[PDB]
């Protein structure tokens, strides 16, 4: 059917691409995994695929950081995979203020995460 | 159970990735395209997914060059997508010498191939 071959190979990429992430999800959301580099524990409620470490996060006085930057300074740690979604915890009473959000979002890389 | 997230998110990926690939082989293997630029027209037999118009090729004399390069100077073209996969299509006499190959094999960029 008359059509552009690599368009064509993009529609049939998204379907796949979007089955595989929800595939991800469908596994981690909801369980616990353990930042092994400070034995702290989470649970996964969302995946952010959208985002990757080379992303930034804005600490208390807005000064900005990449996910690398943060990771080598406060944990002396290298992070090889820099095209890893980032993984979402959030907390327990985070909206409240109908609508406005609360507690931000923490985010954590599959990278230094393992399984239970 | 027990194992890194990212190193199971790979696993998952595999999975995924190849039954992408194998979804766009089983559909354009055996299917007729054409060259809009040139009003040429081929027969898919394979998918190279390992190489990519950044890859080059070698002309009669040794020289290499990029399929980048070598559609924009031969035909004007400017290439968008540097990371879609190569269409092989193979002539009717190629391998023939009981172990070697004879006529090489012609590669098309499925941005500028179009079905039927």
């Amino acid at each position: 059917s008359n059509d552009c071959v690599l368009d064509v190979m993009h529609a049939i990429y998204q379907q796949n691409k979007e089955h595989f992430q929800d595939e991800c999800t469908k596994l981690l959301v909801g369980n616990i995994v353990i930042t092994r580099y400070n034995n702290r524990t989470y649970r996964i409620d969302d995946v952010d695929w959208n985002k990757t470490p080379k992303d930034s996060f804005t600490m208390s006085d807005g000064k900005e950081i990449t996910f690398l930057e943060y990771y080598s300074k406060n944990y002396g740690i290298t992070v090889k995979e820099e095209d890893q979604p980032l993984l979402i915890h959030r907390p327990s009473e985070r909206q409240d203020n109908h609508g406005m959000l609360l507690k931000g979002e923490i985010l954590l890389l599959p990278e230094l995460s393992f399984m239970t």
